[PDB]
């Protein structure tokens, strides 16, 4: 039943997901360790640290292809919609928003649709370093990857903002889960623009979301 | 009588006001702690640690945009005319020039046309950011900002030029004077031109030049 | 008996040369403090390191002009060039590649070719320099600079890859052999291009790539 993905592939991210995408990546910056007292004593550094969280993926992006960071910042919608998470994620009163999203199934919920915005964001660099480079492979898994866990690749200056230096936790030295998933699912995706890989590009898309989702799930249910 | 900020608007800043914020910059980098050793051991490391202090609105404004750093480098008589305050500052014969240029007089005018320098160096970046790119004003904030307090920013990677690695002091963590400063002149100013702020540039540009020099003027004063 | 230089300038790096400084590069690195176990527990990191070492020229050359750093990973034939060095430089059986060469003839000619890539390197670096600004001298040097002793000047962040954190060991602080000798490279070569140097280029090209080779010759026989 091919007909299913098809569906699935007409999926938009800009109202829903994206919140997603910045409220997972805000709340799971905020339970790191020593971020409840930066945002308590110094609101800038904490905001810049989920910023880095939020649009880790298309800074790197855009620093690896000598595009302008500060492109991603013009789109005043969604660095506003990521700010609000934010400020509600820290600041709300009676901390009424956290204790709400922290719930089981709701952050299941939000966790969940993030690793949707993750597949996006892996085509969104594999089809842009397309046009930039035509039959490039190694840029295309760059950028996608890039695009997919940009925030754990600049886990090491994003602690530095903070004030965390860790010279030691590099992320290729010991690759995370979500890094070495979305270096897996750039070099797929970029197998399945290059035509290598014999499968169409929404089932393949549909089927690494879903192995993407289930396994986080799966984790969640088995951290708690 | 705003016939008198319409003549202030004329000023030029490439004989005399260039020197200041590169004198500024030069001596207050020397005034750091540990800032003797190095340019009596490694002269190179100091020089590019005073470029840091006085293209680092510039470099930085350039990183952000992804404008070529090496593009500030091009102006030779810029660099040549930094270069200069740079020698006479660490390598004059019996430090006749920074001990002359250390007079609390002096001291005052020099600082005093360097925040001079620093509302063009915000204007300069607003415009710019406007070139790239239209009504996005958090851009205009970024660049103006970049421009307005550069070396601040860059700061910490100035630091590790030298060799001190501060990963505690942060900017964002706690935002220095003049960082500050030039971030509520990057507002106020993107304001103007978005004119969202019910004044003409030429007198904001006046009362925050004046609003700067006289508060670190009474810094300078109430210091000593 | 200038006819032998014309011949010496119409030298092809593609196959053999490149191949020599890639494993150079990944030797030197493999024989800095703690490479071994990095490749033993992170081969991922290693690689990268051993990139840093090799392309690392590039790099930097690319980053100092907003040229997109990626740009130097669209070439797979050089990438893998240098991959295939690096694999078989730390996980051949027995160790029987390193091995073969470490001994000394064999370590003085790839190290002396790749002291012929640093030439083509530095020149590239200028007359790109120049394709970006024409008469710009210190751009030049920056450019020729930067792609001669590129991996050198990303050293303290190429150590960083590795997980070793060094902030007094700088560049800049005391500068090594082969980063000077390349600033002298890019310094002479810049006066070429703009003929205040009077010499022709290919017997400039020649007389320096020998007084290189003749030097890191005598030092690694003086060494052992």
């Amino acid at each position: 039943l091919s007909e299913v993905s098809v569906q699935f592939s007409q999926l938009s991210m800009f109202p829903f997901f994206d919140m997603a995408h910045y409220l997972a990546s805000v709340m799971s910056a905020r339970e790191q360790a020593g971020a409840l007292d930066i945002a308590s004593h110094s609101p800038m550094a904490s905001w810049f640290s989920a910023m880095l969280h939020c649009f880790g993926g298309g800074i790197l992006s855009s620093i690896l292809l000598a595009e302008p960071p500060v492109g991603i910042l013009a789109n005043t919608t969604n660095i506003m919609l990521a700010s609000a998470i934010w400020y509600m994620v820290y600041y709300f009163p009676y901390d009424l928003f956290y204790n709400c999203f922290f719930f089981l199934p709701i952050r299941l919920i939000a966790a969940g649709m993030k690793e949707v915005t993750r597949t996006w964001k892996i085509l969104s660099g594999i089809t842009h370093a397309h046009s930039h480079y035509k039959d490039a492979w190694l840029v295309m898994i760059t950028i996608g990857w890039a695009r997919g866990a940009g925030g754990g690749l600049i886990s090491n200056f994003e602690q530095l903002v903070r004030g965390v230096w860790k010279p030691e936790s590099n992320e290729f030295l010991k690759m995370s889960y979500p890094v070495k998933v979305t270096l897996i699912g750039a070099v797929l995706f970029t197998l399945q623009h290059g035509h290598y890989l014999p499968i169409s590009r929404h089932n393949l898309m549909f089927i690494y979301t879903m192995f993407l989702v289930s396994i986080k799930v799966t984790m969640m249910l088995t951290h708690s």
